[PDB]
């Protein structure tokens, strides 16, 4: 039920019924450090990652057909998902993320040699650092898979949710574009507007941001693979950077390329540091419409009550807005965990970043609740959004905002000694206006017309 | 291989296979948000709540002893680990965390009727609000369980690692209290010091840290349980306060009291925000004492080199300081945390803050990486720390700090111009007072000595 | 109009109206750096430093009496505020601060020797470095100036402010105890409370931060000086130490004592890291207590309107909330701060931490704004804040949360559908319970009691 | 000594020789918190605003041309600097910025007035508010003025200073191209690079910072003027919001135009959010390289010594980096400054964001410490780095790097053992080549080539 696995430093035993190797046990055993592990996506990224070294070396004829082949059947495996239970290893481990670089090699070379009919182990046909790790350094190879995860992430995730919530606002501001509402400012009584405009404000903040989003892509595009151990590129073929590039845009369909620079991309985490500002950006946007929402929607009458929401959940009227809550709860943790990439991200040390572990667990966090919050706000609140129409007009219309439609039909003296006298006594603008008698009641619901006042 | 639980929304299917009933299913499926859930010390601290809950209800005549009796077997079956995969709720859940709440309800319900020899479902013997929950509302119980794991995992975990941790360093201090070498001041060399004494300084920190973490326990014990819905404890016996805080205490031997203010108690995160700003104090020391660490044993032949760190993991002489890199990226996570905890501490409303999943999700990681992250720098790093005399000494003696030792013996006037012309010319300041002949090699070696200059 | 001031790298120009030497002047051109210059209070805690480590030379004989009371007397000065423009340096200069201590040192030793019948300058009667800094470091006067002027503002400044503005909201909770109101769980209608109970939340957050503040004074009363360059104490008195923390004692009245390990002390910001841990917390407090008054003031018509705030600033009832929005604005201010201190903090390198300037830049603005911003808002705001009776009776009344004052005199069945029927309806719980006819308008009266329900 | 002004709410003194009004004097009594006021950035940005406003009013017949020109005339000395002592407002006033917009009305319609030969005050030529905020509200002003302020500072101040620090290391990585020197990873000796390679690598983190910083500046060339009080644009010219946005691109040559969603413009600071997310990537950036300077100039003897640095401030040898101290204590503050954004940020309300004049302070700061930290690093420090050559190559031939230098020549098996022998005996790989005698010293000086590893 176990196997003896070695590495450079001797023999050690791992589970039989494993893939991994002898740096993976090790690793394994010396970081018991809390429950944080490598998530799926980074996962996939390293499997990618090796998947086109795999064929970029077999195209140069750097190893065999059968072996690179081999390598990349195992990729595909870990890609579809089967082998989940293969990657042990805390966030908490070397930051390098080089551990984690050699559980991708001993699992991918451990699953190879079972596909050529050879044992898992010593004996193996397929070697992780000899074959998986073929070309490539200890060093720039995780900074890849991480900017690999993230860009992917960022493409195929955060963007199609952000856009689908735009879309979805942008309706519900259309619908509603001539309910005129009552202004708040400073949370006072101000100015009306309708609850469409007010709508196209949220849906023109998350417009923008996706445009900040897209400005960050191209520098997560440029990938390390290459510069191997210091970014000279010693000990790698001359073409292998560009061609590996270019074999991850081909599978991804995204616009990977490699780094210009190979020093600043092994020696920082600058274009994650910058991708993830435009993060937080979003994250304060979020909070915003959120807190909109369910202010909104407070009550069912102690509060402003003028929309409603959906009801998801197990006393009348009560609805907490558990979706609203759940944003902004992890809106929060965005900026906390823009906090902990900033300090990595300004930690490099010569000619490597060694904080990188934290860093892509905190990115790839961001990520993942940015666009699954985006995801579940929309579907279980968003869509649902509707106005109280009653509640909406009876606070527009018993408000003293309205009193400056009167001041070219009576004069700025008059009307303010109107909007005076129902402040003093508690009464309407039209009750006022007939105590006082400058109006009656027909005068007044012809010049007081909200709807010219937007 | 399904079930029909209800709750006042209707019925839902949940898996035959599982204990858990209709709000755990809804919230399952209303929150599919990222990967993180309630960890296993909040889920405990839980149970614990309920299994006070239920003694102090049965003392109360208020339930049964049966019921009350398989209440308490089964919460001690959660805390015995036996139900792990029965809590799958997210952390971005109801910003109150009463679906976790009710969580704990449902299953501790089903599992006493089992208990009871009872099904689990509608027809259970023991009801989850009814029963498990009698005496609490939706919004005292996670405040509470917040408090209870908090308190326990400082108390149980983070605490005895400090105090390992800085015997181990205290230990190392006094070994090699005689050893001189070079300070650095600004990166210059500078006045020298000892080895012992330098290390005493990470020792004084350790030191102050956990009188900085003690003092911020006794408000961590105060528990908001028999605050009921607002703090008024409205709907629960007028002693259930003090009795649950004080069977708490009992069964966990921790110092546990009912908040005197129970609108404090919900209304805020206080004690947790005053007690992580203790812990993102630690988070600094610890980043100090771990760069002193991997500077110090930086080499083997271009860094500073004056101590050598055990080599745990797989080119002679390159040790990478793979404990002090782990320390260091999770130093950076406390202070990310912080910001989050800030954020969700800052934004409570009126009667109830619901920032409280995303609170405590933090506080609890902060505290197991701090626990874990020393006690795995102790064993793997610290209790390993040797000298490199030979290299001390070499640096010692071949600076230029020791001139100053010549003040009184030859005048601030030509040891200056000793110091002068050995950095001009590439000397030791033995060499550069022979060349100038002010001294004698024995005058030298009698003059200056290290050793009184600390 | 100039002056021919000297150094150990030579000649440099200062105006001569102003009282500094040569080493300010060059810091002064090299760091034209934003426009941050020391606070007054860190002036004054380096004045004090000054003034106590002179008397303390003076009583071991290693300074005449004519000098040291010169010095003395120049310092008293700086202290009156009679040299505010004599400290032209920037925040961020050397990371030590030991620029700021030569401001004080060649700025004393100037004035002294006019005190003495002397001239400002190479000629002068008292020097900067020989007499001023005598048995001083360049490292450990800047320490010791930080922890003066934090402790001092803490007790002086921030803890009296703090404990004004509990009374002024003791005294309220207790005017208004016994009016009842509606409560807010999640920005919902909830089970009521009195505002008087809701406000002694606030009292009791507040009692709360205090004992929190005063935890971390031990520590910021620990004191560097003595410690030398490197912590060693190497040329200095071997009671000087002492003697200085106890004049500092004596001069001030507050608890100071030296470092009991000077390499702590003069490594690390360690006490300064905790101390503003709490006041992060009071912050996160205060943003609570003002967003609840701003929101329960929000109005005149459309918002909660519960209270009334004073109105000090120049369209009738619209009152902005604008103690409030400084309030909430430098609480966030607060947050921003612990980031850079905490990074700073876990900066340090060796000997000594030369984050410094950067770190006591923040802190003690915290401290100004925290003291400040409680004053103004309790003169301002808290003072005035009055109930709108008429109001809040209205939205207590009006809402749906009293129906459970019914269950033991109709069953939960029929409250229910009274709760049903007057929420499709729009209808009160008195109205509801007409048209159903399970109740008479005097037993309701007499049996929904909101005073019974708190 | 005194003069009397009124506002709407009565009347009361300001002090004679000033030219502010009411309301500024109202401001100035009511917020005395701390020592932080507007930015004279900020300042001219208003002046630049009210300036555009009249010449829009005049070419639109709304404003005479005696008062437009007299207005115009007067911000003209604001921006020349004649008014400094005008504005005495601090930061923590009313959220909106409307005090500081109010400072600006009364002083430019007192001193133009005194330019038509009025008095300044009741009686006065030109009004605050029926002339220089003619056209506009109280709410969309202060916004203006933040994005002037932003945008002109990042292109006139920041930008040219981060394209001059590029230009000299971009010079030193060219002079020093073929200087061959040791890599570091995880502080450890590591595979060669060039001097010149790794301060590219500095050089390319600096560029793309730039590129990052341009792609914010579109967004924050939006301006909220013309969306008066709500975003509505409801009492104002339907051209005024195009024509002013004209106006000021005209007179500043930067391109400013109107907001096309004036409800976001309103209702939050995303523009800035986004914006200082780009400053806080090149804080980080900046820490890194300025931390590898002082790194690298680490000695005079016992640290690292690759390079040497200007020595500007008054024991030889000891040069404190005391640029890269106060670089990197700034980018702490940089860091700290953007979590205070970012909660501001996210704590817009409905119609308006009341954080700004946090927000804009905090901005506005982190572009001055940015641009004249950068300006005062590179003249005081980069400029001069130069390499210690004999130092270099000390580090780089005494090393066990080169050994790999040898595997074509004598296979992997004896060049690890003289790998092996060199480290456990203290030797060159030269010296341990010729004691196993596998080599001769021509041998070893024609195989192992430095300069063909990089």
């Amino acid at each position: 039920t176990v196997r003896s696995e070695k590495d450079s430093m001797g023999a050690i035993d791992v589970p039989a019924d494993k893939l991994w190797g002898a740096q993976t046990q090790r690793s394994l055993e010396h970081f018991r450090i809390s429950t944080e592990k490598m998530p799926t996506s980074l996962i996939h990224a390293l499997a990618l990652t090796k998947r086109a070294a795999a064929k970029v070396n077999e195209d140069l004829g750097l190893l065999s057909e059968e072996k690179a082949s081999a390598i990349r059947q195992a990729a595909d495996e870990v890609l579809a998902g089967q082998h989940d239970d293969e990657f042990p290893l805390a966030i908490w481990q070397t930051g390098s993320g080089t551990q984690s670089n050699m559980n991708m090699n001993e699992v991918l070379a451990n699953r190879a040699s079972e596909l050529l009919g050879g044992v898992r182990g010593m004996e193996a046909k397929v070697h992780p650092n000899d074959d998986v790790n073929k070309s490539q350094s200890s060093n720039d190879v995780f900074p890849t898979a991480m900017h690999v995860a993230a860009l992917l992430a960022l493409r195929k995730q955060l963007i199609p949710q952000l856009k689908t919530l735009t879309q979805t606002l942008n309706e519900k501001s259309r619908a509603f574009a001539d309910i005129v509402k009552i202004g708040r400012t400073h949370l006072q009584d101000a100015t009306p507007l309708t609850l469409g405009q007010e709508i196209s404000g949220w849906v023109a903040m998350l417009e923008h941001n996706l445009k900040h989003i897209e400005y960050s892509l191209p520098h997560v595009a440029e990938l390390a693979l290459g510069g191997t151990a210091v970014g000279t590129g010693l000990n790698t073929h001359p073409e292998y950077a560009r061609r590996v590039a270019d074999e991850l845009a081909v599978i991804t369909c995204a616009p990977f390329v490699t780094a210009p620079n190979k020093f600043e991309a092994l020696a920082t985490c600058d274009a994650l540091v910058q991708a993830h500002g435009a993060l937080k950006g979003l994250a304060a946007s979020l909070m915003k419409i959120a807190n909109d929402v369910r202010w909104l929607a407070s009550g069912p009458r102690c509060g402003i009550g003028e929309i409603s929401i959906p009801e998801n959940e197990p006393m009348p009227g009560k609805v907490n807005p558990t979706q609203c809550e759940a944003l902004t709860m992890l809106c929060c943790q965005v900026m906390g965990n823009d906090v902990a990439i900033n300090m990595g991200g300004a930690s490099g040390n010569f000619e490597l970043n060694v904080f990188r572990p934290m860093v892509i667990h905190n990115f790839l966090q961001s990520v993942r609740l940015l666009a699954d919050g985006m995801e579940s706000f929309n579907k279980h609140c968003a869509v649902g959004i509707e106005p109280n129409r009653e509640r909406i007009n009876q606070l527009l219309n018993e408000s003293l905002m309205l009193v400056t439609a009167l001041n070219t039909h009576i004069g700025y003296d008059k009307a303010a000694e109107i909007a005076k006298k129902a402040h003093k006594e508690g009464l309407t603008l039209k009750a006022a206006a007939l105590a006082l008698g400058y109006l009656s009641e027909a005068e007044f619901d012809s010049w007081v017309r909200p709807e010219q006042m937007v």
